[PDB]
């Protein structure tokens, strides 16, 4: 299977996606601002989990591709927020000022706040040949996953844990579930959802999600290494590695009993190991 | 028409299900933060304009309160950002500190991202009994009404407009029926969506909205003056001001003169702007 291929015109097809469902529009400097920041070089990897889970269920990439929007949207005000000085302070991402740099603190803010809704305003206006439950279950599945029982949870649980000696493994594995695996979660599973899925295929997808997101925060703190709790501080090295295999070895068997429809989700699973 | 009577009641069960939407949860800390704000001592004209727009169209109470308490939530995070020292810089709101003097601007963030995804949670996952293509349109509604097209396009030409000696009527228009006018529209139309309105009674509560919120706006400019920010009477002279404001409460009531009864309140809360 060649991921980098599958990756790249799935990339490209998100971006064209991207650019055509948020236009330039008045006013012009609020629009420059949020474009500015998502439509900025990245990997795409929820809207791509997105439209890959709604295909896997039988869907059409059509019916999926609001919500995969939608779900780059979210991704991108949580990162328009997080350079803010009041939280990680970053002044540059990936060779780029921050939103906050070039367009001030209040902007950065209100881009952050426009594209959280116009997420909602493009899965609820713009998804075509869903019925309207489904849809609705898609809106209530994304905001549960931003909010204070997902994204938002593990953003301030993380921040209370800032310069803490005492941070043990259920916190850390609480931070990285809900700071970054819920998003995963309801990316697959939206997709799912859209494309009317069982819900114990959405289930086999949500444990998978949960998995390579848990495996991606693990290789990521042995990279680093290779007064903040890491999975080595807590584990040790070789343990780390071993919970990575692990993660990889439960993401694959919870997609076992597909064909070749699961194949990109199979080779991100491995992509992240090889890592 | 006992108005006092009418707003003690309805403030009551608004903060009753307010309370009741978002309990206490863990992390502790997130959901203090954002019932420190929402619970606070406020008139609720929102989710009251909800309610009796839901009532006036035929609707009940029950199935608008989700979504009337969602428009709280928006109304709470868009001041909990405009108070944090990147935009208005207050330390004290009626008398209490402010989000962010009490938790941190990190913390206000987050609260304020929180309350504006729960609100389309609560509408998504609680509205009963309206069919799910009407509770999509409030969803869409919402988001269109809270975005660019919006509150933070008011909110972004309203920064753009500070130590400006050239802001026209034009600019202030835009403002007001965007910072201000958006969120009021969408309260009313959001109730007469959920009880199945046609468009012409949407567009006849619109106006109403619209020409309150604006009335609103012209009268707090004269009372500022009576006791460089281009006003309305800085722009039109204080009797023109005065005018003006009696012409937008004279067109608010003459949008729901067809109405005998539910529309009373409605016609009570335009009387007491002008007063």
């Amino acid at each position: 299977f060649d991921l980098k291929s599958y990756l790249k015109e799935r990339q490209r097809q998100v971006e064209a996606a991207l650019n055509a469902i948020l236009p330039p529009q008045d006013p012009p400097l609020i629009y420059e601002s949020m474009r500015y920041s998502l439509l900025a070089e990245g990997k795409r990897l929820r809207p791509i989990l997105c439209l890959a889970s709604c295909e896997l269920a039988g869907g059409t990439a059509a019916i999926a591709l609001p919500t995969a929007c939608a779900l780059e949207m979210v991704h991108t005000m949580s990162l328009i927020h997080d350079d803010l000085p009041s939280m990680d302070n970053d002044d540059f991402r990936r060779g780029r000022p921050t939103n906050h740099k070039v367009y001030g603190e209040d902007i950065a803010i209100l881009a952050g706040d426009a594209l959280l809704t116009y997420a909602f305003e493009a899965i609820a206006r713009h998804t075509p040949e869903v019925p309207a439950d489904r849809v609705l279950k898609v809106i209530a599945a994304l905001a549960r996953a931003v909010g204070a029982e997902g994204l938002v949870g593990g953003q301030v649980v993380d921040l209370q844990s800032e310069g803490r000696d005492d941070v043990n493994l259920e916190t850390l594995h609480y931070i990285h579930t809900h700071k970054t695996g819920a998003l995963l979660e309801v990316s697959v599973v939206s997709g799912a959802i859209l494309a009317g899925a069982s819900e114990e295929l959405q289930e086999q997808l949500r444990t998978y999600a949960q998995k390579i997101g848990l495996a991606f925060q693990v290789i990521d703190d042995i990279l680093d290494i290779t007064k903040k709790a890491t999975y080595p501080s807590l584990l040790g090295l070789d343990a780390s590695r071993e919970y990575a295999d692990q993660l990889i070895t439960e993401a694959k068997a919870a997609i076992a009993a597909f064909g070749a429809e699961a194949d990109p989700l199979r080779a991100i699973a491995d992509y992240i190991t090889a890592r």
